[PDB]
């Protein structure tokens, strides 16, 4: 019903209206979600910074990801990605940000978490929505399937 | 050698697995479609990690670092802004080789008057940068895929039994 590039018109249309500013680390989507946003005609008006990381060091050096959190809750939960979202808003000092951490596949986590299994942080002004989705697919699957989503949740919440 | 980005990337992985070789890239003309090229082969866990992607000055000088006087005496399309970022990722990402492109993806140019599709590529390899400029003819979309593909080629030619 939505491609994600109607998804991205929408959210142009939307945070250039709102004068807000967007950014994104993404350790998943390979950057497809960065794609996405870039395409938009008037991408500069809304979105400057994205980051893709792989490595449980590289979001504890780049994202100040706590040793700690990822102890508790591996790199794929609702809490290392609500301190990803954090960190990189600050970073790129934007009004939003989207993180988004998770197993794309074929492998699962070491703790036995299935492939598919992603998790998504959403922060607006501070506030910080999250949720964790399983999705059916090969890797390229799942990597569409979290871009769109993590693009309509925003538009959701920007209702 | 006539050879698509998914064959590149496999040959640069070979390449760079073969002597534990770790890669990070920064991109501001090319949107991410450079970290996704690398993102997509096989065994990208074993040589990337960080890609970054910037569009503004500012986030240019902030995070990578870029000098303020490098921006204003050259803009930021040019060798000295990509070597700058070059060195910087390399630094942020522990990495032993970094790409940087900046450029003019079109279809409006520099308000100096460079041309659209003009991009500038500077390439760190364990301390030492290469730099190059290139003017890619279409629109935005041709010279991005010619930038991601031409970085790729670049990095894996310096990397090659063959070169002289
Ligand atoms: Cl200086
Ligand atoms: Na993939
Ligand atoms: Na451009």
């Amino acid at each position: 019903n939505n491609t994600v590039g109607e998804l991205t018109k929408k959210l142009a249309s939307k945070l250039t209206d709102l004068g807000l500013r967007l950014t994104t680390a993404e350790s998943c989507t390979g950057g497809k979600l960065s794609v996405a946003l870039c395409a938009e005609e008037n991408t500069a008006e809304f979105y400057d910074v994205g980051l893709v990381v792989f490595s449980d060091e590289a979001k504890m050096r780049i994202l100040g990801v706590r040793p700690e959190t990822l102890e508790r809750f591996t790199a794929v939960s609702e809490q290392t990605v609500t301190e990803m979202a954090a960190s990189i808003r600050d970073i790129a000092q934007a009004d939003i940000s989207i993180a988004i951490s998770g197993y794309a596949g074929p492998e699962g986590g070491d703790d036995g978490t299935a492939a598919g299994t992603v998790c998504f942080a959403w922060n607006i002004r501070g506030e910080t929505e999250t949720r964790t989705m399983l999705f059916s697919g090969d890797c390229q699957d799942v990597v569409e399937k979290a871009v769109h989503f993590s693009l309509a949740e925003l538009l959701a919440a920007l209702s």
